[PDB]
C-alpha cells in the first residue's frame, strides 16, 4: 500500500505535510470529502491533497502517462516538445483505451494501443508486451512501427487544483494581518481587485476588498458564499474569506497572465496558434458546462471575464454568478444595463437570463479568441444590432477559422435559446472535432483557398 509524490508540495497550514516529487509516502486515512489524506514520510506526518500522491502500483507514477487527456490536450501539450515528445493518454469515455501521441517534424501523430487475447499490449502486431511499461520502454529505442522513438516524455507542468487551503471541513476564515495588499488589478474593470501576498505561505493571490461606499454588502457576502461551493479546475478558486469585520476581504488564486482578452491581443501568433486557442476555448466551455449542471448561470461571459495563468491554463472569472435552476429564467429589472454585443436577443428585448443566454455569449467569447480579441461586430452600429439579429445576420466566419468551429459558433446563435446547444454538448463538440486531422491542417485549407 505504498505511493509516491508526483508533485511537490509545501507544508504551511500547521496540520499539512512538505513532500517532494518522487519521496515515498504510507496513507493513514482521508479527510472528509477523500480530497486531502493524512500521510507518513520519512521526515514526518501530516495532511497533503490526495492526488498530488498515486500508489507505487498505479501507471499515473510514470512521467509518460498522462492518463484522462483528450486528443486535442496531446496535441496542445506537444506544441512544447520536440522530435520525440510524447506521452501515453486513456479515453475518458470508455476506459482501459489507450493511445500514445506523439511529435515529429511539428506534426503530432495518434496510435492506439492494442490488446491481445491473453492481455498483452502492442502498437505492432510483431512486438507484444506483458505491460504498459515494457511497450513504452522497447519503442522509446526502435520505432518499430511508429514515425519514430519515444524519447522525450511530455512535462506535466501544472500541479492539481486544491479546493482551498485546508483538509478541514469549512475552514475559510482568515486573519487580515497576514495579507499584504498590493497593486489594484485590471485598472478598475474588475472593481476593488488587488494582487496581495498571503505571508503565511509566502503565496501571491488576489484580494477583493469591501470599501465603504462601492460594493453593496449582501451582494458581496453572496458572493463569497456562492465562491465557497464552486470547485472547478477551470473557475477561480476561493482560498479564504475576511469576514469579522470591515474592509470584508475574499481571496483567490492569483491568475499571473490577466484576462483573456488582453492576452490575446499581445500574444505570439506564432507560440499561441490554433491548437492553443482550441485549447483555450475547451477549458472554458467545461467551466460552464460545470456551472450549467450546478444550476449557475453567470451573464457576463466574455473574453475580457475569463483569466490566464501558467501554460495557457484558462479560468473563467466567477464573481456576479447567479443561482438559477437550469432550464428556468432570471429577469433583471428594468433599466440595467448590458455589454449588448454579448448579449442574447431575448434579454436584449426582455430582460430574460437563462443558462442559454451564456451559450449565445459564449459564441461571441469564441469568436473573440478565433480572432485574437477583435471587438465583436465590426462595420456595424449597436441601435441596429438586434435588428439585424432579427433579420438572421450574424458575424462572418473569422479568416482562417474552421468551418466546424463557425459552425459551432451558428448553434450558439441560434435565435430561440431553446434552439441553441447545452454546455455539455459544446463542451464534447470540441473533443471530437478534429479526429480525422489536426486543427492546424483545417486551417490550412481555409488559408490556402
Ligand atoms: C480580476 N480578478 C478577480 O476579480 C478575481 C476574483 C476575486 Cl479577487 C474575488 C471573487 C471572484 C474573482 Cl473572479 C480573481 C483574480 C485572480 N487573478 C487575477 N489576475 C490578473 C487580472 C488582471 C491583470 C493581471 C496582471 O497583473 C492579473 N485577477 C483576478
Ligand atoms: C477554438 C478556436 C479555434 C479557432 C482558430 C482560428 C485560427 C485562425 C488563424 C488565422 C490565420 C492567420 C492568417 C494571417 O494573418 O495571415
Amino acid at each position: 500500500n505504498l505511493f509516491v509524490a508526483l508533485y511537490d508540495f509545501v507544508a504551511s497550514g500547521d496540520n499539512t505535510l512538505s513532500i517532494t516529487k518522487g519521496e515515498k509516502l504510507r496513507v493513514l486515512g482521508y479527510n472528509h470529502n477523500g480530497e486531502w489524506c493524512e500521510a507518513q514520510t520519512k521526515n514526518g506526518q501530516g495532511w497533503v491533497p490526495s492526488n498530488y500522491i498515486t500508489p507505487v502500483n498505479s501507471l499515473e507514477k510514470h512521467s509518460w502517462y498522462h492518463g484522462p487527456v483528450s486528443r486535442n490536450a496531446a496535441e496542445y501539450l506537444l506544441s512544447s516538445g520536440i522530435n520525440g515528445s510524447f506521452l501515453v493518454r486513456e479515453s475518458e469515455s470508455s476506459p482501459g483505451q489507450r493511445s500514445i501521441s506523439l511529435r515529429y517534424e511539428g506534426r503530432v501523430y495518434h496510435y492506439r494501443i492494442n490488446t491481445a487475447s491473453d492481455g498483452k499490449l502492442y502498437v505492432s502486431s510483431e512486438s507484444r508486451f506483458n505491460t504498459l511499461a515494457e511497450l513504452v520502454h522497447h519503442h522509446s529505442t526502435v520505432a518499430d512501427g511508429l514515425i519514430t522513438t519515444l524519447h522525450y516524455p511530455a512535462p506535466k507542468r501544472n500541479k492539481p487544483t486544491i479546493y482551498g487551503v485546508s483538509p478541514n471541513y469549512d475552514k475559510w476564515e482568515m486573519e487580515r494581518t497576514d495579507i499584504t495588499m498590493k497593486h489594484k488589478l485590471g485598472g478598475g474593470q474588475y472593481g476593488e481587485v488587488y494582487e496581495g501576498v498571503w505571508k503565511k505561505y509566502s503565496l501571491t493571490v488576489a484580494v477583493k476588498t469591501l470599501k465603504e461606499d462601492t460594493m453593496e454588502v449582501e451582494e458581496f457576502l453572496k458572493e463569497a458564499a456562492v465562491m465557497k461551493e464552486i470547485k472547478h479546475p477551470n473557475l477561480v478558486q476561493l482560498l479564504g474569506v475576511c469576514t469579522r469585520e470591515p474592509p470584508f476581504y475574499i481571496i483567490t488564486e492569483f491568475m499571473t497572465y490577466g484576462n483573456l482578452l488582453d492576452y490575446l491581443r499581445e500574444c505570439n501568433r506564432q507560440e499561441v496558434s490554433a491548437v492553443v486557442l482550441l485549447y483555450m476555448a475547451t477549458q472554458i466551455s467545461s467551466a460552464m458546462e460545470y456551472l450549467e449542471k450546478k444550476n449557475f448561470i453567470h451573464r457576463n461571459l466574455a473574453a475580457r471575464n475569463c483569466l490566464v495563468g501558467e501554460n495557457h491554463l484558462v479560468k473563467v472569472a466567477d464573481f456576479g454568478l447567479s443561482r438559477l435552476m437550469t432550464g428556468d429564467t432570471y429577469t433583471a429589472h428594468a433599466g440595467a444595463k448590458f455589454p449588448i454585443k454579448w448579449t442574447a436577443p431575448e434579454s436584449l428585448a426582455y430582460n430574460k437570463f437563462s443558462i442559454k443566454s451564456d451559450v449565445w455569449a459564449f459564441g461571441v467569447l469564441l469568436w473573440e479568441i478565433a480572432t485574437y480579441g477583435m471587438s465583436p461586430y465590426p462595420g456595424i452600429d449597436l441601435s441596429q444590432v438586434y435588428e439585424l439579429l432579427e433579420k438572421d445576420y450574424r458575424m462572418e466566419r473569422p479568416e482562417g477559422c474552421p468551418e466546424k468551429v463557425y459552425e459551432l459558433m451558428r448553434a450558439c446563435w441560434q435565435w430561440n435559446p431553446s434552439d441553441r446547444p447545452s454546455f455539455a454538448e459544446i463542451h464534447q463538440a470540441f473533443e471530437t472535432m478534429f479526429q480525422e486531422s489536426s486543427i492546424s491542417d483545417e486551417v490550412e485549407k481555409e488559408l490556402g483557398k
